[PDB]
């Protein structure tokens, strides 16, 4: 049973994590086959935080790439493709400076290419490219493309696809199978996957990461109160305003000013409810900030700041989310902590922690306001970062594509047997 390699470098916002997948050579194009092999977290920040000193970039995922050479097999290395792939991170600093942009890529490239492995490329995604190989990645491992059934008896309807919420730190994505009406091609996905098609929406919403959603809420704070409603009481920090609003996420809203948390459960959520422009609509229904999306429908997996989130909520405040009734309630409760109680939660290290209160808020409002879940919706949405012994995200997805692992139609059509 001889193994094939293939590595993805996630260039995320706020770090860099590798990893590395295999698969049975003699069965690569068998759905849910990719798993991950191992995996490698990058000390430091991500590729964009290094905009001023791009060389930095390259060297910073040299550690990893050094795991990567223990990780598969010497004789393999020659045939393993490498692909790095950069999120929201890269397309705000690309609007920022497409030359610094520019510079960090060429950067990564020359570290890449110094490596043994088959190197095919850093890009940036798309927020669609994002949106939909996280789908692909989660249904993939499930195995929903598997037609259930057998010959006279085939499930119908088809086996039903998990969609896909991905918080990371710069922006957040939606992507589900629909069967409404595309309204706007930007969101309108369409993929042929073992012999069947499926209909996707997706939608990335730059700025709506977890990282630049705080900055905002932090540039809020400051124009309207002066205080942080969503800050626990006897929590403060000196905050350099300079750092507030050099993001283009925040431009739009005394070099250093105190900030002081004040527990305020309701200020916070009256803060967290103007990151939602709901005053307009050219489409026949929207999310938000006039982006035309479908009724939610079908399971959902939510990951990356979803999960971290809620099993804070779960583990640390010991808190029930099983209904969005409980996650309002959860949010209510972390807020009002002091910054005192907070902490006697938290026997260890204490990074985040004053930010759960405000991520909490942001999550609920954004599935509740934003995406108009609600209590039946909301019942078939799990928060999950791992399927198969596998991190959900979109690397195996994209990787998955760039092989061309997933074929377009069965062999020979498998006799026709399934039209
Ligand atoms: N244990 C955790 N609890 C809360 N947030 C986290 C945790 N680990 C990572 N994150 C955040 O999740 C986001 C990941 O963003 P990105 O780098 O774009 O994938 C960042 O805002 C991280 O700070």
């Amino acid at each position: 049973p001889a193994l094939k390699y293939g590595i993805v470098l996630d260039a995320g916002s706020s770090h860099t994590s590798m990893f590395v997948y295999k698969w049975p050579a003699d069965k690569e194009n068998d759905t849910g086959i990719v798993g991950q092999h191992s995996s490698c977290d990058v000390q430091g920040g991500g590729i964009s935080s290094y905009a001023n000193d791009p060389s930095k970039a390259g060297q910073s995922l040299v550690r990893c790439l050094e795991q990567a050479l223990r990780d598969v097999p010497r004789d393999r290395h020659a045939s393993t493709p490498l692909y790095l792939g950069a999120t929201a991170g890269m397309r705000l600093l690309n609007l920022t400076s497409p030359e610094a942009t520019a510079r960090v890529l060429e950067a990564v490239t020359q570290t890449l290419t110094q490596y043994p492995f088959d190197f095919r490329g850093a890009r940036i995604l798309s927020g669609q490219d994002e949106g939909v190989f996280g789908w692909v990645t989660a249904n993939y491992l499930l195995e929903n493309f598997i037609k259930y059934g057998w010959v006279g008896r085939w499930i119908r309807p088809r086996k039903g696809t998990l969609g896909a919420m991905d918080l990371g730190g710069a922006s957040t994505q939606i992507t589900f199978e629909t069967t409404s009406p595309s309204e706007d091609p930007g969101n309108e996905v369409h993929l042929r996957l073992y012999g069947q098609h499926y209909r996707v929406y997706t939608h990335s919403f730059l700025c709506y990461g977890r990282d630049q959603i705080l900055l905002r809420l932090l540039a809020s704070a400051l124009q309207i109160h002066r205080f942080h409603p969503c800050w626990p009481k006897g929590y403060s920090t000196q905050v350099l305003l300079q750092e507030v609003y050099q993001s283009p996420c925040t431009m739009g809203q005394s070099a250093i000013v105190s900030l002081s948390g004040t527990s305020n459960a309701t200020l916070c959520r009256d803060l967290v409810s103007r990151l939602f422009n709901i005053s307009s609509c050219p489409f026949s229904q929207c999310s938000f900030n006039g982006v035309f999306q479908p009724p939610v429908a079908g399971n959902f997996i939510a990951f990356s700041a979803f999960y971290y989130t809620v099993d804070f909520l779960t583990t640390v405040m010991g808190l029930p989310v099983g209904t969005l009734k409980q996650l309002e309630e959860a949010t209510e409760i972390t807020c009002n902590q002091t910054w005192t109680e907070l902490q006697a939660r938290v026997p260890g290290q204490k990074t985040r922690l004053a930010d759960y209160c405000a991520v909490a808020m942001f999550i609920h409002q954004l599935l509740s306001r934003g995406y108009h879940f609600d209590e039946r919706s909301f019942r078939e949405v799990v928060f999950q970062k791992k399927a198969a012994d596998t991190a959900v995200g979109w690397a195996l997805g994209y990787m998955l594509n760039l092989t061309n692992l997933i074929p377009a139609d069965l062999p020979g059509l498998r006799k026709g047997t399934h039209f």
